[PDB]
């Protein structure tokens, strides 16, 4: 990582569901709308592809058709691209990706896809209200960008900020409620409305990430 176009394609947030047991004792099972995640971790750049219910339609295995509809929509971003904003690499860390994308990117031969065992929560994202109120209350398919390192590139490096990035999602992931207390440090902390993350101190980030390595060990 940190050298070509790397994008990191996460799928587990495609196909929502919320289950609920009714008077009569049955679970209903209806869709609420996902989102794809792609992330360039060089640049902090994530396309964040919202999908609406009404792409499913009256199919089944829904499950198993969003991966073969997150390879659609990752072929489709990569067609509206100029070939020198491309990936030469796409990193999926659901399996069930791998095929779906080999079909999809036929045309696009030098696109190297592979697997990973890291731990990339982006369904962490869903908890950050920005995210999760987009997604909500979308009433159509749209494509938003973001910058998901706000300023830290400004005075630290990529694989930096990358690990910051893991730290802060994998925390979310694990335990929502204490990360929160921990990325707001002080009463005084704020987000700048056009940013992700808190505004924090070089000292203060320190402190920040070794308590949410601490917090992801805990759990």
């Amino acid at each position: 990582l940190f050298s070509q176009i790397i994008w990191f394609v996460d799928d587990t947030n495609v196909y929502r569901v919320t289950i609920h047991k009714t008077f009569e004792g049955n679970l209903t099972t209806k869709p609420i709308n996902g989102a794809i995640f792609i992330f360039n971790p060089r640049t902090g750049q994530l396309f964040l592809k919202i999908i609406h219910t009404s792409v499913w339609a009256g199919q089944k295995r829904l499950g198993q058709l969003a991966k073969w509809k997150t390879a659609e929509e990752v072929a489709a971003l990569i067609r509206s691209l100029p070939v020198e904003e491309q990936p030469k690499q796409i990193i999926v860390t659901a399996k069930g990706m791998l095929d779906p994308l080999e079909v999809h990117l036929l045309d696009f031969p030098n696109i190297v896809i592979k697997g990973s065992e890291l731990q990339l929560p982006f369904q962490a994202c869903l908890k950050v209200e920005k995210f999760g109120d987009l997604i909500l209350k979308a009433t159509e398919p749209q494509m938003v960008l973001f910058n998901l390192y706000d300023d830290w590139l400004k005075t630290i490096s990529s694989y930096t900020a990358f690990s910051r990035l893991i730290l802060i999602l994998r925390a979310l992931h694990v335990n929502n409620d204490r990360a929160k207390v921990i990325l707001k440090p002080d009463k005084t902390t704020i987000t700048e409305p056009h940013h992700i993350w808190p505004t924090l101190t070089d000292e203060e980030w320190i402190k920040v990430e070794v308590q949410l390595k601490d917090l992801i060990l805990a759990d």
